[PDB]
């Protein structure tokens, strides 16, 4: 049991408030270690739960600029649409849910990304 698991029982026990702090704090930690994909993709989806799309954003971005191929890049690419959607940014949100489609085919959050696409229109 370590940083990543504290933040995440914060996370899980929808404590988002608690949660960003200490995935903020794990991030400050690992710039650059085992966890941290994971630790930008749960971050995004603790501002995500509370509507703070600005915040979120910029975690799903990074997760997706810096770790294209992660298992949680495809979701994080879904979610950095839907927070620029949730930003009020229409033009930017569809573009970037069209690209989940292009760079992640197949995948779960594809077939999310189209269908949330679509309810855009
Ligand atoms: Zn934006």
């Amino acid at each position: 049991r370590t940083a990543y698991n504290v933040a995440f029982d914060a996370l899980k026990n929808g404590k988002y408030d608690d949660a960003s702090q200490l995935f903020l704090s794990f991030l400050e930690l690992y710039p650059n270690g085992v966890y941290t994909p994971n630790a930008l993709y749960w971050l995004g989806e603790s501002y995500y739960a509370t509507r703070n799309f600005q915040l979120a954003e910029a975690q799903f971005r990074d997760l997706v600029s810096r770790y294209p191929t992660h298992d949680k890049a495809a979701g994080g690419l879904l979610k950095l649409g839907l927070s620029q959607y949730g930003e009020g940014k229409n033009t930017e949100a569809q573009q970037t849910l069209q690209q989940v489609a292009t760079q992640y085919p197949g995948s779960d959050a594809a077939r999310v990304a189209q269908e949330r696409l679509q309810s855009i229109r």
